[PDB]
């Protein structure tokens, strides 16, 4: 079970980075190099850096944890600078691809054999491969409707077109209506004449962007049948569905359970022949500055992603992949650590969702009946739906309505900005997407969501205008 | 004038990343965000790092030189953790872009206003922007016949066709022959009739890879000339021309000295229109294992570089880009400090490429006249002439003698495995190129032009076979 086919001619036909030798040829047993074009490590300006950690978020400064990263290390799971400040391999360092093959396998572990990771410079990076990897110039790519916005630049760039995928805003939504879904496939010929049936789809199951829904265990079932049926290829987007939420209990967990019961099932692991290829970051988790994320794909997929990458993006930051990779194994001493940092994160975005819920839930606009909220499964993302009347202008008011925000002095991003097709989604665009992720603390939150529903309650009471 | 019409439709094409406000609206004065999907610096499991310097290439475990990297600080030279851990603007941090534009005026003022800077992961990152930014599909560009191959690889995927342009072997040479140059110019339907009129120049001018020349100050004005008289764009590469090096002298200097006297003028120094475009990188006089560097071109030039990023590369690591220009800014003090620190590594680079030389100079290969090599004015390269009989096959005994190197424990670069087109260039082949940048001591550069010299003699002395 292989996904060759699925593999672009543009990125199947990019060439790999020198014969008999004489007979009477061996080898020299410890030569020198007069070859590559390399500084020796003496030249690097950094001997060692010291890591000053925290062992918990929002800790202000028992002694402070640090992680020493001198010249060299005979630990085969670190990086010494020597090899961290030097050139590498362009698919990423070895502890750091270890570390993350068996993340995987405690997490996610896919359903075959052929596997392998491949580090990034976070998912925008992993996306672009995974849409140059899986689509020629002509392919349509199947996007929900509200996306992650960039995703369509590297579509874009690949040649594809973005055919847009219904969402269900009912409070249960799985994200994707899978009616609609269903239809548009039976029923390609009917809706999109003029197009190639569709070559991928872009989705993002868990803590969805901007929506907040996740796909059920049984839904991914249905949509990588889908997948085998009309032979498309699932590029899985996950950022933060690490962070598992309970649904809202009023305001003011061990491994074994959370990996057994809390955490969804990625496609990683209903996939038997590598028709998915998954998209990681540390941008969520450990920071975004660091640009370093993880692929994980079919042993032959990710080999044509490394000659991509050998063209536009020629290695993750050795420096970043050193400090991180070595925080994550002295400090946190290796995977079941590094969930254990991940549930204390969880602890902190489960208790601002409910802040922010409760803020809502407590306002005249939510029990007059103006805002409800769907209560997110996973992530840092709420949906807030604006019930404005049907026969009026989805865009017109809601434009007018973020001005009556942006007064008010709450910043938020509203739906149409997030469409694949704005004619196609202008219906089901009356929401802003809150994000309770940036805020410095619980305050903020509770006054954050005071203007959102304070604003919505005069644009409202004025009618639908700013007076 | 201005290059507006050397940028590639293709890059010229990309979109750049709405309505009116109502009567009386004010901004609310300090507002809320639940707007951007960014975790508050609290979330961040660095809280500061100490980056542990040398004061000299070389040095052992005065107390030592170290950098402290603070969550905050309002110094505007500095980027702290809270800034450099978060997401930042793909064309770089504020302080790291000003390091830059300072460290160019005072080493290659562009001879125009109209210029700026923009952070890469590195200048094969830098030149595959630079390949996009200036070539569409079937457009042509001139590239040393013996080149940094790699750079093919983001010609092939801008869609364009490369030229090779013949590199004079004289120990005279500029590099280019500018006479052959001139011709393929002049008389360009003869040479190439189905092909368009060149669109850019490929030119590692100082310190050639992998030839070793220096372009002359006069040589580049007339280059630069061509460039104006035919309209193209000149990609500059320059990874070591700050590392000049004395003409050979038998082994066993002040900033402004070497800024007025011994660093060649770039083509920026020549550039009245933005026809330049300047490919800097920190790989070779800080680390490689950064992935970090920057350009220098016109701003519409950087405007549609910027817009690629934003695609295929967004973004340096921040958390590199900190380390970097903290380094830079608290113990090397700014410009002139850094400009100390390149000075330490020229006189080792320069004591490195005299062994080498004495070394060659002292063997029976060399005074027999089986070997001959350049006198490089820069860099760490150096192109090693091997005096086959004019009438064998230059391929066939190169390859041959290449397996007589690696028995003998000496690893080379074969030029033949750096061209454009290899049956243009077999006749020039008989060369390979020898790095003193990986060595680890001045013992090991002698006994490796020690085992090179022995091998060419010996495969001389059996008759150009391996025995
Ligand atoms: C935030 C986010 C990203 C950004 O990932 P980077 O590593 O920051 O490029 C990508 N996809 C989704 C769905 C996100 O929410
Ligand atoms: C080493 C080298 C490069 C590569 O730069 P990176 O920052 O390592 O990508 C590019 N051009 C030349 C001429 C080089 O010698
Ligand atoms: N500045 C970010 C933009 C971004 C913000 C939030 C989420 C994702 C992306 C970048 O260059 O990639
Ligand atoms: O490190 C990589 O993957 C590519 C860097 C290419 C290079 O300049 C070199 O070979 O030294």
């Amino acid at each position: 079970s292989d996904p060759t086919h699925l593999i672009s001619k543009r990125a199947a036909g990019r060439t790999s980075v020198s014969d008999k030798p004489p007979a009477n040829f061996k080898p020299h047993e410890k030569p020198l190099a007069l070859s590559y074009g390399m500084p020796n490590h003496g030249f690097f300006p950094i001997d060692s850096i010291d890591v000053n950690l925290v062992d918990y978020p929002f800790q202000k400064i028992t002694p402070q944890s640090t992680v020493h990263i001198s010249r060299h290390t005979t630990d085969p799971k670190l990086i010494d600078l020597a090899r961290g400040l030097q050139y590498a391999a362009v698919e990423g360092h070895a502890p750091l691809l270890q570390f993350a093959r068996d993340f995987i396998i405690r997490t996610h572990k896919p359903n075959y054999d052929d596997w392998n990771v491949f580090i990034t410079t976070g998912a925008s990076d992993g996306l672009n491969k995974a849409a140059d990897v899986f689509l020629d110039d002509g392919d349509v790519i199947l996007v929900e409707e509200f996306t992650f916005s960039p995703f369509l630049r590297f579509s874009d760039n690949a040649g594809a077109k973005a055919v847009p995928v219904k969402i269900n805003f009912d409070n249960d939504s799985d994200g994707i209506d899978l009616t609609q879904f269903v239809d548009l496939l039976e029923n390609w010929e009917k809706h999109y004449p003029n197009l190639p049936k569709p070559k991928a789809l872009y989705t993002i199951a868990t803590g969805q962007n901007p929506t907040g829904f996740t796909q059920s265990l049984e839904f991914r079932k249905k949509i990588y049948d889908l997948a085998v049926k009309y032979d498309f290829a699932i590029i899985e987007d996950d950022p933060y569905g690490y962070l598992t939420l309970p649904k809202y209990e009023k305001p003011n967990l061990e491994i074994d359970d959370y990996l057994k019961n809390h955490l969804t099932p990625s496609y990683l692991e209903l996939d038997t022949t590598g028709r998915v290829l998954r998209v990681e970051t540390f941008s969520k988790l450990f920071a975004p500055g660091l640009r370093l994320g993880f692929i994980v794909g079919h042993k032959e997929v990710i080999d044509a992603v490394k000659n991509y990458s050998d063209v536009v993006n020629r290695g993750a930051s050795g420096l970043t992949q050193t400090i991180v990779n070595n925080v994550i194994q002295e400090n946190f001493k290796g995977v079941d650590g590094w969930l254990e940092w991940i549930l204390k994160m969880r602890l902190n975005y489960s208790y601002r969702k409910d802040l922010l819920l409760y803020s809502i839930f407590e306002s005249q606009a939510y029990k007059k009946g103006y805002v409800d909220v769907i209560d997110p499964k996973a992530g840092m993302f709420v949906t807030f739906k604006i019930n404005l009347p049907k026969d009026v202008d989805v865009l017109q008011k809601m434009k007018l309505l973020l001005w009556k925000l942006i007064s008010y002095g709450i910043l938020v991003v509203p739906g149409y900005n997030m469409t694949v097709d704005l004619e196609f989604s202008k219906d089901r665009s009356n929401f802003f997407r809150l994000c309770y992720a940036l805020a410095n603390n619980d305050e903020e939150i509770l006054e954050s969501g005071k203007r959102l529903t304070d604003a919505v309650y005069e644009f409202f009471s004025n009618g639908l205008e700013f007076h």
